[PDB]
């Protein structure tokens, strides 16, 4: 585990059954992300719709448009409005840890 209780074992146990590919990354902050989604949708509840190419996420280069955000710093993002998820991200300290899933055709 890290400070949020995150390990690859743990996150695989929680989310390993979802269709798509699970990821976890750490970034230093802002992140320069635009989010969209629907609170009540059962997949794609909060997802990335924009990445500032000059901001922390863009420079890092691992996050991609349409990536579905599950958690940041121990807080669950799905089932909540994208604005609430954006607020959580904005209020977070510099160091962030993000669990997300990517949904490729093939």
């Amino acid at each position: 585990e890290d400070e949020f209780g995150y390990s690859w074992k743990n996150i695989q146990e929680r989310y390993g059954t979802l269709t798509g590919q699970l990821h976890m990354i750490e970034l230093e902050k802002g992140l320069g992300l635009s989010l969209a989604g629907n609170k009540d949708r059962t997949r794609m509840s909060v997802f990335i719709v924009g990445i500032d190419p000059t901001g922390a996420a863009g420079r890092d280069g691992r996050l991609q448009i349409a990536d579905e955000l599950l958690e940041i710093n121990g807080q669950i993002l799905y089932g909540r409005s994208h604005q609430n998820a954006s607020s959580i991200i904005k209020c977070a300290p510099s160091k962030v840890k993000i669990i997300f899933i990517r949904n490729a055709d093939a």
